[PDB]
């Protein structure tokens, strides 16, 4: 596996796992051990080869009837403090998946998970916008978990990930407001994040412990993918050392069934969390992934709301003035209020008036010519204006995403909103100085070059026009092609 | 074709006109006469055969130079009073698909369209509910265009049909409230009804002039989708004479890129309608469509802040009680207020309340286990319970449908959320006792057995529940789920 193949990686399937716990997987009813971790004999205090030998031989009569209880769903099952034959004590992740029992031992933490859980999630279920969840979090999971570093991964549309909030010791280097292109998490790993709520690396620089064997009779791998002990690929270990990363743990934030981003937390030395903590952290991801949820539905409802409200005063101006392009030449720029845009502009009657970033006078009729073109009566929308128009690269600066608004039925006039290209609207609040040692893979794998991938990945694009944003200009469009019409 | 094929009818090549109008099919770019109707010669003034004469030499020089101009998309180009070589004045539909021009000639009437548009469509803009816009427009297109019967046809989700408003001559039979099945307009007839905005039937029971040839060299049939002239299916023609149906003329209604329904207008008389008033009755379904779209959205969004507000004063109650089961068994009732239904009911700590038209109490615990089992802690809904639970079958005259809310992370605790038979909740304001004369294919194409093949298709089914319902149902779980955690 390399830069070349790292894409189609079958990270499900690595024949091995992390040291800070050993790993036995059985037949699919629990009579027969198929396979075992290396490092099995050295935690239980066994001898020799455990495969082809039965489940109550290795485990015991005792442990093995519990196991067989508990596995009553692919969900894995979470059984703290239980007892060997011998009388060690571990915790246990029981789990079934492709007709294959994975048992997961893990030398045991004693606290309430229940109790940690219900106080951060307390702090949580109070905020009352998406922007104070947020912010609040990485601050709260890095006091509770005590992590180095914790950040919030948000997905853009292209799979790319923008750093939207950060907490982290002072000594260390900001991602705040950094973006990384969709490659840095291919799909397969989207895939896994969205069956695993989390995922830990207990040691980037551990020796991975194999398992026995790595591929059986029938010529089968064995499938990790709800295995918590699982290896992670070598290429994303190499970025870790690089960034000085030793341990990490994320949280999958899911919205509306979908991967909204990550809760990523950065250790700089090796870090194991005890199963009671991981199940506390588990819950506060799923009460976290369901109130950013109802958030980010109380917010499309105020913005479609503000939208109807601001149309309806319109709408009221235009019954008492008589000239409605007199009205709309006046009132052009309040429409800039519905839409995020760094510029808007009215295109009627032939005539061109703008505010804000808009592109340069006489480069409006070529567009609006285009506009009338394959606007079609309808909402038109880009966020890469050169993709469509070619000279329209001079000015991506000032003017890189365009959406159209038709305001009449008969005649070809338009409302035109302007967004800049988004390498101009960056806040970021990171350290260009700051270097990294690299690996043998090459400087690839730091997050210096992942953002400067990602910027010429949206060179001459803006922000994409949301599902709102079309939403609003399609009630716009009804309401102005509407008044268009009482006035002719 | 008959009622084993007439699902499979292929409606767009019938090659057949109706008599109301004479069609001229041409190549391409207008140069030769490749296909035309037989009663051509007998409105047009031509004698013999008009295939493979030139385009210049049947029009002539000084139309077919008009014709071509205009072609400049496949909606049809509208143009009124336009005049042959001969001196007689024709109203003239032109329009290209699959490299083939159409152009329709109707005999020329003189009145504003634009104007009579305008006059109609104010009445509806000021519309501020569905209902509103819905029971105004019935009315408003019966007292304007003067047809015998209005109605207008919302398709449900399963395709089938409900009449949610009428105005009719007071010696009609009303079909307010009535159901239709989805195979009374088969997929091929709404993909017509998508593409053509309008569609008119001069006379149910006139002769079908025939398009010469039917079939081409090549085997290809003539292609009539957007012919305004294109002769309708021998299955829906018997089925308006056995109404007492002479003429129709139907206005597709599009919501969100969907059809949404049809304004459906029947006439007892054979009935055409002149191109600028056709041209007018389009617009007006423009509009229609436009403004019900805004309503739909603004009463999605009115729904959803309801049930927000609804949530918040529950969480604020809450907050002040400390027995949260308490508050649960006093105010699950309350609920009911959130999604429509007919019954709501509390499963807490394998206790039962109930309110409304729930199942009997014996059932309950049956019903419990199997929410429980596919539940998986998110919202389940089904329509029809009897096909989940066989012995559900016995009270679905009770309820029929089923929401269930989980409220509890820990325990299976459930709000649920009934609907009785979507039969018993019929408001139907038809006469039973009216018989229909039927013809060749028997009483099948009769309102009456329509309306009974509906009913036999949703026997032990609910009122499906929308996406709004859904919707609601996961915010209420995040709430409940939300304040249960916070109590423990
Ligand atoms: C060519 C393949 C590459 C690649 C593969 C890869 N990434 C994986 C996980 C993963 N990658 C990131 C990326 C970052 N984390 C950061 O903190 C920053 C910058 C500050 C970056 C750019 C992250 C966060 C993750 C974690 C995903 C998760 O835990 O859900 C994996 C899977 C790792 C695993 O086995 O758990 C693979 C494979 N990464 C590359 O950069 C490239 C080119
Ligand atoms: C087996 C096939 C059948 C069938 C085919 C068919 N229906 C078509 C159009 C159409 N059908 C209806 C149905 C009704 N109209 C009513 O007013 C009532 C009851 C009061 C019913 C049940 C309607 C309204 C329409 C008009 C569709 C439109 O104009 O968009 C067509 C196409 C007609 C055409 O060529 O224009 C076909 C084919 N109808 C059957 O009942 C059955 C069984």
């Amino acid at each position: 596996v390399d830069l070349t193949n790292c894409d189609r990686e079958p990270i499900h399937i690595p024949g091995y796992i992390q040291p800070h716990g050993c790993l036995i997987a059985c037949d699919n009813a629990m009579r027969m051990v198929l396979r075992h971790s290396e490092n099995c004999g050295e935690l239980l205090g066994l001898e020799g080869d455990l495969n082809g030998r039965t489940a109550e031989d290795v485990l015991g009569k005792r442990l093995v009837h519990d196991l067989r209880n508990a596995l009553t769903t692919t969900r894995p099952a979470m059984l703290p403090a239980m007892e060997t034959s011998d009388g060690r004590s571990f915790d246990i992740s029981l789990h079934r998946y492709k007709s294959t029992t994975i048992i997961e031992f893990e030398p045991s933490s004693d606290t309430q998970p229940l109790g940690t859980a219900r106080k951060m999630v307390d702090r949580i279920r109070e905020a009352d916008s998406v922007e104070s969840l947020i912010s609040r979090t990485t601050r709260l999971v890095k006091a509770t978990l005590g992590y180095d570093r914790v950040l919030i991964y948000r997905f853009e549309e292209d799979g790319a990930g923008k750093v939207v909030s950060e907490a982290k010791q002072p000594e260390l280097e900001s991602f705040l407001g950094q973006y990384f292109p969709a490659s840095d998490i291919p799909q397969q790993a989207r895939a896994l994040y969205l069956k695993n709520t989390l995922r830990i690396i207990s040691d980037a620089s551990g020796t991975p412990i194999p398992v026995l064997p790595a591929v059986d009779v029938s010529g089968e791998p064995l499938d990790l993918s709800y295995a918590h002990l699982r290896n992670f690929s070598p290429i994303h270990c190499e970025y870790l050392r690089n960034m000085g990363v030793a341990a990490s743990m994320s949280i999958s934030v899911i919205v509306d069934d979908a991967l909204w981003g990550l809760i990523v937390c950065h250790h700089c030395s090796p870090r194991v969390l005890s199963m009671p903590v991981r199940i506390a952290a588990a819950m506060f991801g799923e009460f976290f992934s369901m109130f950013l949820q109802v958030l980010k539905q109380k917010r499309r409802l105020d913005t479609i709301n503000h939208a109807h409200a601001a149309l309806d005063r319109f709408l009221r101006l235009a019954a008492h003035r008589a000239n409605l392009e007199e009205l709309l030449v006046d009132s052009f720029q309040d429409f800039a209020r519905l839409i995020p845009c760094d510029g808007v502009g009215l295109w009627v009657g032939n005539n061109w008036h703008g505010h804000g970033a808009t592109p340069p006078h006489d480069a409006i009729p070529r567009l609006a010519r285009f506009v009338a073109s394959v606007s079609e009566g309808r909402v038109w929308a880009t966020h890469a204006l050169s993709q469509a128009i070619p000279e329209a690269e001079i000015y991506a600066d000032t003017a890189a995403g365009m959406l159209a608004i038709p305001i009449s039925q008969v005649k070809s006039d338009y409302l035109l909103f302007f967004r800049k290209e988004i390498v101009q609207n960056l806040n970021w609040a990171g350290n260009p100085e700051k270097s990294y040692e690299t690996g043998p893979m090459g400087d690839r794998l730091t997050p210096r070059k992942s953002f400067a991938i990602w910027k010429e990945s949206v060179r001459l694009q803006a922000q994409p026009w949301s599902e709102a944003d079309r939403e609003i200009a399609e009630t716009a469009r009804i309401a102005l092609v509407g008044v268009a019409f009482h006035h002719s």
